[PDB]
């Protein structure tokens, strides 16, 4: 078969737990640009069940599904509090592990997989990554209806996928922020209660009004910048949540009486969980979350779409 | 009565006993508690432009006393009880006050702040749901539990601890410190390791219940940390009165999830790599004060005698600027209580 | 000014003519535009009008004001008022209940943080809020829900299943399966937005909810007014970990096997009011249109009896 | 190798560990009442015969992809564990997997001088603890925490534990007093029983056969009542009394498996915001949670009686009238 490797190799043989997909459709998303041995790349994967290993149950040859590719060695403080993204020696698919930038791709166990009834692989492909970390990032907003959000680049594809899931689950009122006419309209097609546009506007001035002056609950900051870091946290309400999303090389700056005088907090966060990924496929399955907005490649494009999903 | 007050300092008054109505319940201080917060009160800094303060005012926000005279509004408390006070109290109507975190208040009544307080022979509680029946304690073993208590329980909390997990106090030595380590042995079950610079606050921290000590003067306190907990660095850390150099240094034993539990006012910036952050899922979270909750808590624990008082400085009311002083001039170690 | 109490047990309720008490402090004087009236029946726990006057100690509030009103007040200094949860004080200040209420002409607010201004609901539309919607607000709540779950709202068709349904709807993300007792409650539990409705009285329900949760069962039940045979039945569709809410005071026991509870992890939790964080999450709802009105009936204050005898709505 | 299976001793091969398997070389066997019960075809899929035990503690034989451990070392075992494809296993609560491996229950356990353990992260080494005071932490230590999680304590409120003299109830004790700062009341019925419960920690405890319970229980708390109750093996008598003493709010955790029913009045539950609680065993957190206090010492070993592998019938039979084998 054909693999892009960070080549024509061979196709694994299904074993036990594993299960052998045909690969329909692999995301392409930043981090693959951070990786860029031999390993195939590929951790937003999602086809056919080629094979499956003899002890794989509740799974046959021919469905669709989509895979969690972060998988925890199971032994370590994080694995077995369930938390196993977090996972000192984790296996991840298209990391650290060959990948869907190939015809075929084998999931270490069946478990990690979700079967589509309603999406197709490239509707899904995305969901495992930007999906469950954007379900995630809305988690750790702990929002309910007596409280008001903020997505920062609500525009975005992250950030309507984030205005929809706060949307689906919480209750809360939500406001979007983004700097062209186009994104803002796009955050408001996501569900926004409130939009404000950065670039005709003052955020922070709209936001104390929409509020009354009492700030945000919560902002979710996908791929923060140094300017997002220095201007959103001024909007949090008191106990408000500033949750970070991203891997762009900036610093938190923030005055730490402030911190401690509003009770606010900063909280990180990356990838998720089985739950995450249950979580955003159900929503997804469901038709409460749309699948992002995709552009079509093909296998040998890979390097260019890191200079997206592939289908092999 | 006499009373200290601020009028610009603190000037010895000698105003008017107020009687109590309604709810209200007049209080003879037996204790007033002095605390930095005091420091920055006489400095203006923290009054009157946000907190609603309208000078003069009688300090003491850490009260304790016996029940003088209640109103005919209240309930459960007789005159002669012995009572400890939660100074900060919510109008009610806010966002904060609904949803029952009171003492982030957007205009809180607070005694000795912006209302009088136990800097005086006697003082007014606005509302008898505040006080705290004393049955084990005396006044002045309880009227710090009403501020560094508060604050030290609600920063515990804060800390999500379980038996599954370590946490670590920083300046685990000191009044503080002491106090956050033996509020998490008995109520969490984690490990608590406690750091501090001085041999004697080593040896205190131990005292207080933690499992683990550091003395970061003599051994890489990073170093020790990631050895007690096998390189997965700490849960939680708990830094009550953060300094710069604080901030800068233990953020780096969090471990993947973990808690920074930021308490103070200390004029620094929190700095931190974006990356690090999200990559390892840990928070910043900042407190100060605590609420009903919080009060009962703390005072439950004390009263039952798990948690033990504040080593304490009593001194005269008539001292109170000097408290204050010893305070600004960092020369107070230990807690200067009052008493009238 | 009019207004229609209890004057004696068991008798009916006379309409007397009483002064205009005069708001002091933190008081409110609202002039009854709406009073609700439910099975829980001066009377009136379910308040909304304009505000008429405003004590010496009111901040955020001005005359002409529209409001609804939480009639359920805690003391303050009880355990349960101390940790934020004052519904469940244990001297509490019951609007309606212990305390002078909305059937009159106008009424006493001891507080007026327990208001809420209305900008998009009138009188008559919000006034049922404070009761039914603070109740099912929190009966939500304690249900648990999640994008991963299902959740069964039994009677979903009535006033009280309809605003369930639509509250869960707007707040968890969770699968709704809705069942009643007749066509038209069933119905009007598709159009409050359960995704799946069932008429118990036609059908089986315990066979609907497997086939539907692939033989899982769900993982909440919420019980508006209950009955004894609804304790009977749907405990049996709950699956793992399951909450089953029950809300209601009627004269019923609950009735399981122990190792069934244990076996599977279930929980049986009791609900009925609510506090300031309920009545402010089912207000924003409500004022956002995420949560449409109960359907009403207008009558008139004199009708009060009436009214009780039989959500209506009475007007002064 | 010898095994007591489903009870005839039989005398079969020893198992070798492939992958991450760990083969232990049982050093002791728990028994518990259980155990009666065993002594599940249709339901757990059992296929007999089946070596009991599902309360493991050795030394590791062997191992299979195994990281981390050694042979050699010192273990307890978390016998339950979920295939990991439904719904339980996916939100991390794999002790309510739909189809679980459940050592000495539907896979062979540790009534035998050798035991496979599946995957090695089920595992615990041991440093402070022996294997036999380990053994029934992997069964009543990991029950017992979750039941004490699920009472949902703080500071602020007081606990019941019911027959707090007991096994159970001394364990539920003195978790109770090492994770949460909870006021604790045990209640019990006879001088000895109420005693071992002050030991256990209790800050209060009431001798139900000299004084009314729940009038001790009112005039403790103030007439508010508890905020939670532990009924670990409830019967049909505490059921009918317990549920009294809670407070507005109260949580009773039910733990057991005794043929009784629960009966109480619908309104009392509304009016109260009461709340009825299951509970039997517990995941991987809750292991985790019960060894690292047992480790440090903050939590005792049960008193225990140790027998030979042979006398596994006599150590059930004993209970349908803590005891650990050793191989
Ligand atoms: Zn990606
Ligand atoms: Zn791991
Ligand atoms: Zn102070
Ligand atoms: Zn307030
Ligand atoms: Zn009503
Ligand atoms: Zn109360
Ligand atoms: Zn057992
Ligand atoms: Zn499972």
């Amino acid at each position: 078969m054909r693999a892009v490797r960070l080549q024509e190799i061979g196709v694994p043989k299904p074993k036990g737990p594993q299960v052998l997909i045909k690969v329909e459709a692999a995301g392409v998303c930043h981090s693959d640009v951070h990786m860029r041995l031999p390993v195939t790349l590929g951790h937003e994967i999602a086809g056919k069940i080629e094979e499956v290993g003899d002890e794989v149950v509740g799974y046959s040859k021919g469905d669709l599904v989509a895979v969690n590719p972060l998988q925890g060695e199971g032994n370590c403080y994080y694995c077995r509090i369930g938390e196993e993204h977090l996972c000192d020696s984790p296996r991840w698919l298209g990391i650290n592990f060959d990948g869907a930038y190939a015809e075929y791709v084998i999931v270490p166990h069946y478990k990690y997989m979700y079967k589509l009834r309603r999406l197709n692989a490239v509707e899904a492909a995305p969901l495992t990554c930007s999906g469950i970390t954007t379900y995630r990032a809305v988690r750790k907003a702990s929002l309910d209806p007596t409280k008001t959000l903020l997505v920062v680049g609500a525009g975005g594809g992250l950030g309507t996928m984030a205005v929809q899931i706060a949307k689906a689950v919480s209750g809360a009122t939500i406001i979007g922020v983004d700097v062209r006419e186009e994104a803002v309209e796009a955050a408001k097609r996501a569900g926004a209660d409130y939009v404000i546009n950065a670039s005709m506007q003052d955020p922070l001035a709209e936001i104390r009004r929409i509020t009354e002056s009492k700030g945000v609950d919560a902002v979710i900051d996908l791929n923060y910048s140094e300017k997002t870091l220095s201007v959103y946290p001024k909007a949090l309400a008191k106990q408000g949540k500033y949750v970070m999303v991203g891997l762009f090389g900036a610093d938190l700056h923030y005055h730490a009486p402030l911190i401690t005088l509003s009770e606010i907090q900063f909280v990180g966060s990356l990838v998720g969980n089985q739950s995450d990924f249950l979580g955003i496929m159900r929503l997804a399955e469901a038709g409460k979350v749309k699948p992002m907005i995709t552009k079509t490649m093909k296998l040998e494009e890979a390097n260019e779409a890191i200079d997206q999903v592939l289908i092999p």
